[PDB]
C-alpha cells in the first residue's frame, strides 16, 4: 500500500513571533531541497516523496503558518501573510541556494520567492500550481466523482482525438480496464472484430454533428470477453454554448437482453445522462460558494467541508481513515479553520482578486524567461492544471521536462508518489 505513516522527528523555529514546524532529514553539506505544501495539507502530503530524495539531498518541509504543527496566530491568513512567514522561515534556517519542490499554494510561495531571489533557485519541481484561471468553465465540475454509483465517462473533444478524461468506477468494472489504461485514449479501444461498422459510423457522424446518439454495440473487455454495450452519448456546452465535453453513459453486462428490455435500458441511460448534466453546474458551483463570507465560512469553518468533502475529492484513489485523521489533526478545533477558508478566496479565477491575479501573472512572466531547470507533473483530469495547459507549458517554459503521473486531480503525491519521487531524484542528479 501507499504509506500512511509520518516517520519524521519534528523541528521548530521562531518566525515573526510564531513557531513553525518543519521536517529536516537527509545529508547536511549540499544544496537543500525545499518542499512547499498548500491547502488543506501540510508536510504530510510530502511523506512518500522525501524518502526518494533523502539518500542524496537535504529535505526541508515546513508546515505553513496556521497549518500542520505550526502555531496558529490571529491573522487574516492572506497570501501576503504566508509570504512574510515563508520569507522569514527561509532566512531563519540560513538557506542560501535551494531547489524548490512546490504544490498548490506552496507553489505560489515558491514561484513568488524565486522571482525575487532568482540566483538562489537552482531548479524547480512543481505540480498542480497556482496560475491565472480565466474562466470558471476551466474548473472541472467532475473532479472527485469517480465513486459515484453511475457508469459514465467524460471525453474532451478539444484534446486531439477526443480522449477519455474521466471514468467512474462502474466503467472500470464493466470493461475490466484500470483507470490508467483508460484515460487519455479514445473510447474506440473497446471495439473488436465483431463490432458492427455501420453502427460505429452512426456514432462518428453524430459526434461530428455535436449531437446525441444512443446505440448498442459489440465491445470487448481487457480479457477478450465480448459483450453487448448499450450506451448513450451527448454533448455538454460551456457558458458560450460551445461543446466543451461529451458525456457517455453505458449499461452493464453482455446484455443479450438488448431486446424489449432494451427500451427500458435506453430510457435508463438517457435518464442518467440528463441527471448528470443537470447536476454538473452545481458540482462546480461549490468552489464559488466557498468564495463568499456568510455561506462560505459556514461550509468551510462551521461544517469543515474542505477537509471532509473537498480534500478526498482532490485524490482519485480513496484516502484511508489513517490518512484522513492526519489531515484532520490540525483542524479539530473549528476556530483554527481560517486558512482553509481564506485560501480559496485568494485563488485568481476570472480576474478576482485583482491583486493576486497581477502577482501570479508577474511570476508566470518570470518563469517564461527564466533558464532555471523545471520539472512539471500533471494528471488527468487534474484540477488547477488541465492537461492542455500542461501541454502548453511543456513547450513554453524553457528548460522544462513534463511528466504525466497518470490519473490525478490535485493532490498528485497521493495517487502516484513513487513516480513523482523517483523522477525528482533522477532530475536532481542532472543538476548542479
Ligand atoms: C489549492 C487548490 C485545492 C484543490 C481543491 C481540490 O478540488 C477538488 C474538487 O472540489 C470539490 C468541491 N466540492 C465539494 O467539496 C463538495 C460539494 C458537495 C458535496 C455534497 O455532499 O453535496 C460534497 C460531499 C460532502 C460534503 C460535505 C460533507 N460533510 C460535512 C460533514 F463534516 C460531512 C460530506 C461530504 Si461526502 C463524504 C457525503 C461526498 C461524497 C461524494 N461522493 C463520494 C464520491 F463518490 C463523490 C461527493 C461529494 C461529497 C463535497
Ligand atoms: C462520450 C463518448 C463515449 C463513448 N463510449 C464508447 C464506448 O463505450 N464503446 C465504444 O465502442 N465506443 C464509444 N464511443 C465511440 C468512440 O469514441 C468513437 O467516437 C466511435 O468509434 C466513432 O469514431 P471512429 O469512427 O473515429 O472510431 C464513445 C464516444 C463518446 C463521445
Ligand atoms: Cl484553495
Amino acid at each position: 500500500e501507499i504509506g500512511t505513516g509520518f516517520p519524521f522527528d519534528p523541528h521548530y523555529v521562531e518566525v515573526l513571533g510564531e513557531r513553525m514546524h518543519y521536517v529536516d532529514v537527509g545529508p547536511r553539506d549540499g544544496t537543500p531541497v525545499l518542499f512547499l505544501h498548500g491547502n488543506p495539507t501540510s508536510s504530510y502530503v510530502w511523506r512518500n516523496i522525501i524518502p526518494h530524495v533523502a539518500p542524496t539531498h537535504r529535505c526541508i518541509a515546513p508546515d505553513l503558518i496556521g497549518m500542520g504543527k505550526s502555531d496558529k496566530p490571529d491573522l487574516g491568513y492572506f497570501f501576503d501573510d504566508h509570504v512574510r512567514f515563508m520569507d522569514a522561515f527561509i532566512e531563519a534556517l540560513g538557506l542560501e541556494e535551494v531547489v524548490l519542490v512546490i504544490h498548490d499554494w506552496g507553489s505560489a510561495l515558491g514561484f513568488h520567492w524565486a522571482k525575487r531571489n532568482p540566483e538562489r533557485v537552482k531548479g524547480i519541481a512543481f505540480m498542480e500550481f497556482i496560475r491565472p484561471i480565466p474562466t470558471w468553465d476551466e474548473w472541472p465540475w467532475f473532479a472527485g466523482l469517480e465513486r459515484i454509483e453511475k457508469n459514465f465517462i467524460i471525453t474532451d473533444p478539444r484534446l486531439p482525438d477526443n480522449p477519455i478524461i474521466f471514468a467512474s468506477d462502474s466503467f472500470l468494472q464493466l470493461t475490466e480496464y484500470s483507470r490508467e489504461e483508460i484515460l487519455g485514449r479514445n473510447c474506440r479501444f473497446l471495439q473488436g472484430p465483431e463490432t458492427d461498422r455501420a453502427t460505429v459510423r452512426k456514432i462518428r457522424d453524430a459526434i461530428d454533428n455535436q449531437t446525441e446518439v444512443t446505440v448498442q454495440l459489440i465491445n470487448y473487455t481487457k480479457s477478450g470477453k465480448k459483450f453487448w454495450n448499450l450506451f448513450h452519448l451527448q454533448p455538454m456546452r460551456d457558458q458560450k454554448g460551445d461543446v466543451q465535453y461529451f458525456i457517455g453513459v453505458q449499461l452493464d453486462g453482455t446484455e443479450h437482453v438488448r431486446d424489449a428490455a432494451e427500451r427500458e435500458g435506453v430510457m435508463l441511460i438517457k435518464k442518467t445522462a440528463e441527471n448528470i448534466d443537470e447536476a454538473a453546474p452545481f458540482w462546480r458551483e461549490t468552489f464559488q460558494a466557498f468564495r463568499t463570507t456568510d455561506v462560505g465560512r459556514k461550509l468551510i469553518i462551521d461544517q469543515n467541508v474542505f477537509i471532509e468533502g473537498t480534500l478526498p475529492m482532490g485524490v482519485v484513489r480513496p484516502l484511508t481513515e489513517v490518512e484522513m485523521d492526519h489531515y484532520r489533526e490540525p483542524f479539530l478545533n473549528p476556530v483554527d479553520r481560517e486558512p482553509l477558508w481564506r485560501f480559496p478566496n485568494e485563488l485568481p479565477i476570472a480576474g478576482e482578486p485583482a491583486n493576486i491575479v497581477a502577482l501570479v501573472e508577474e511570476y508566470m512572466d518570470w518563469l517564461h524567461q527564466s533558464p532555471v531547470p523545471k520539472l512539471l507533473f500533471w494528471g488527468t483530469p487534474g484540477v488547477l492544471i488541465p492537461p492542455a495547459e500542461a501541454a502548453r507549458l511543456a513547450k513554453s517554459l524553457p528548460n522544462c521536462k513534463a511528466v504525466d503521473i497518470g490519473p490525478g486531480l490535485n493532490l498528485l503525491q497521493e495517487d502516484n508518489p513513487d513516480l513523482i519521487g523517483s523522477e525528482i531524484a533522477r532530475w536532481l542528479s542532472t543538476l548542479e
